[PDB]
């Protein structure tokens, strides 16, 4: 189940080989061995890394080359869900003490989402599901909120094959400044 | 477990029995078994039914009556997620043809959800997952969009003890007048 049965007998076709840890060897495409630790699965609906395209085509529409140096395309207007009006769906909403976040990404960011929220709402390309140790994506934080403070809060728009709709919070202060000032604290899962 | 700890020696203190298929006897506490095939936990999150709080605490906070003649209380301004100025995060959106979807309810309803959402995400009571098959919830119902419609579209706030934010669509006929109209079609899960 890992490429549609249609890509078979060559489903790597027109993938630059870089490094056997990762599908097709590209890095982009996500590694062989999933993290076990995130199960992204359920009896309705099951994880298709590159939908219903095979490989090459994922990167040519997702990205900006089929090639190595083909870097994904993000959704405009912040990857929030848009309205008939072409415009994001979202408010200003007030996090309260205790809430369970986590994270994709450096510290460095403004994005989160509920602790657990299953991989195919996020929206999120494959490569993403890098591992160093099997357990865990390599860019996996969670936290918790320990003093309530606004952000963005919306639904997440569909994009790189996968279906999206879940909740998204765009924080005004990156996560190194929320740490700091005593509105997140790191949990390790 | 399935009831705090401390809940324990008498976790069932409060409860009226009806009937030994359900949890305490009771249906609005939900079934002894669960549903096979029905998607609880989110990824790291697993499905606490009622929360930190034991039964009777439960159906005195979120029903009108610990008596069986109690119905639950539902949110207001839809469930959906209210902004800094207690508005609901919503807005309209168009679904598009091939969208799957799923649904706890009647067809004489508005409410809809992404096929497969947890149902940790949907802030709804433990009776909707009493099954008589045992394999999916008794009142559970799958479609896909054969023709684009608008919703109101939003996250979901927590509720009955359960963090929500999942994403809900609120249809302005109920779902039976897009059924017949040929904007879903009925799946078989
Ligand atoms: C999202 O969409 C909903 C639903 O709109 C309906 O569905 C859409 C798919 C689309 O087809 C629309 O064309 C369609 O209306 C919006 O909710 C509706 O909003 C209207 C007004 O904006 C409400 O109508 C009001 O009903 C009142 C009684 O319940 C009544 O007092 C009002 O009458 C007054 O206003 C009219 C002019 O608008 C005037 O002619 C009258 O004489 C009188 O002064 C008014 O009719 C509906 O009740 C709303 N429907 C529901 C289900 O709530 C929603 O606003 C929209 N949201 C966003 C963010 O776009
Ligand atoms: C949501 O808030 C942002 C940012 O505003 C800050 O945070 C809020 C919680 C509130 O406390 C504000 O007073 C803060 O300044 C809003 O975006 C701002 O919009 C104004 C309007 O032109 C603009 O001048 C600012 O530069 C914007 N700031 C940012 C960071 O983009 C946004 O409009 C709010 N959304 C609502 C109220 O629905
Ligand atoms: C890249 O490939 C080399 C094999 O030469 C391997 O040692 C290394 O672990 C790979 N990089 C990863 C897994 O990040
Ligand atoms: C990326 O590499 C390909 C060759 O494999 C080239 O065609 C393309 O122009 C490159 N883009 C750059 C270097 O920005
Ligand atoms: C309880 O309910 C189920 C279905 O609602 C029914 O089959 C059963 O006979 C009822 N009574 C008992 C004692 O189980
Ligand atoms: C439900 O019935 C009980 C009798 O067992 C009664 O005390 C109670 O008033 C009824 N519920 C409500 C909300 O009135």
């Amino acid at each position: 189940s890992l490429f549609p049965a249609r890509c078979w007998p060559d489903p790597c076709a027109g993938i630059t080989f870089q490094n056997d840890t990762y599908v097709c060897g590209d890095p982009r495409l996500g590694p062989v061995v999933l993290p076990q630790k995130f199960p992204l699965n359920n009896e309705l609906r099951t994880y298709a890394r590159f939908g219903a395209l095979c490989p090459a085509e994922f990167l040519d529409k997702w990205a900006t080359d089929v090639a190595p140096n083909g870097t994904y395309i993000y959704p405009p207007a912040n990857g929030f869900a848009l309205d008939t009006e072409e415009q994001p769906i979202l408010g200003n909403a007030t996090l309260p003490v205790g809430m369970k976040l986590d994270r994709f990404g450096s510290e460095y960011g403004t994005f989160l989402a509920p602790l657990g929220a299953p991989y195919i709402e996020r929206s999120l390309p494959p490569s993403n599901l890098n591992t160093f140790d099997g357990m865990y994506p390599y860019n996996y934080h969670v936290y918790q909120v320990t003093k309530e403070f606004v952000v963005g809060l919306g639904p997440i728009a569909p994009w790189f094959e996968q279906p999206g709709m879940g909740t998204q919070f765009v924080t005004y202060t990156n996560v190194l400044g929320l740490i700091d000032d005593g509105y997140l604290r790191r949990e390790d899962p």
